[PDB]
């Protein structure tokens, strides 16, 4: 007899994922331990739960498909394969996707979407000469992302900006840059109201969220199951957006997030 292990990785979006997963499990007298914030992510929370000492975490397609599966990210990432590699190889379960993807895209104002017709990257590109674009130094480093993007779209900003990764969204409302890298899932789009457009191309991989399980643990714990495929299709980027929004703009902590969430959901 132990408590449910519930792990997450260091971000602000994890912590609010693992208090969503481990008041779920508490509001059905489940015992759980929070191990949350794990240096190094995946590749230190993978090896504790394939050994039991982690029950489950939230993790992202492209992650695991990368640094667990060791296939390419230049591959399509495969949902059907990942669940299947998971069971066979590790005994783990992929309970099913939280409704979310936290991956790259391209942000411009709504104003300027509707001005020049921007539903998508390659409408971005097509009039990438009224735009100064603006990201983080790692962004222009590797074919994986700006470089890769040009190999892809075709692009030709007006200007290109390179800064902190803190200062991005502040160049934006200064008109220093009219466009920009984003998370999908961040608090930002919210915050400044920003338009996300469609990578019509499918350049960036996809991160799709979803809990990983020890099979072990679900057949000592038949009823966590049923519980966390209530989350399903539950969490869709513009809903994670807002939980983010709500903990870094909002400054409410992940724990009242996550409990207000599920009062929500009738959880």
């Amino acid at each position: 007899e132990k408590p449910l292990v519930v792990a997450t990785k260091p971000s602000s979006e994890q912590y609010i994922l693992g208090e969503i997963l481990s008041l779920l499990l508490e509001k059905h007298h489940i015992p759980i331990k929070r191990a949350f914030g794990i240096g190094g992510g995946t590749m230190n929370i993978h090896p504790a739960l394939i050994r039991g000492d982690f029950d489950l975490y939230v993790e992202y397609t492209g992650t695991a498909w990368v640094n667990t599966l060791k296939n390419p990210l230049t591959q399509k990432v495969d949902f059907e394969t990942i669940k299947k590699r998971y069971e066979k190889e590790f005994n783990l379960l992929w309970v099913g996707l939280l409704g979310f993807n936290n991956t790259y895209s391209l942000a411009i104002s709504k104003e300027d979407a509707q001005k020049y017709a921007i539903e998508t990257f390659s409408d971005l590109a097509f009039h990438s000469p009224n735009f100064d674009f603006g990201a983080e130094f790692d962004f222009f480093e590797r074919e994986d992302a700006f470089k890769g993007l040009m190999k892809a779209y075709r692009f030709h900003f007006r200007s290109l900006h390179e800064m902190d990764i803190n200062l991005r969204y502040k160049s934006f409302e200064s008109h220093k840059i009219n466009a920009l890298d984003v998370f999908t899932t961040d608090a930002q789009i919210k915050e400044l109201d920003l338009k996300v457009l469609k990578d019509d191309k499918g350049f960036f991989p996809n991160y799709q969220a979803g809990i990983v399980i020890r099979k072990e643990t679900i057949k000592k714990y038949p009823e966590a199951l049923k519980i966390l495929e209530k989350l399903d299709s539950k969490i869709n980027d513009e809903t994670m957006q807002d939980l983010n929004y709500q903990v870094e703009v909002l400054k409410k902590s992940p724990k009242i997030v996550a409990k207000d969430f599920l009062e929500r959901l009738g959880l």
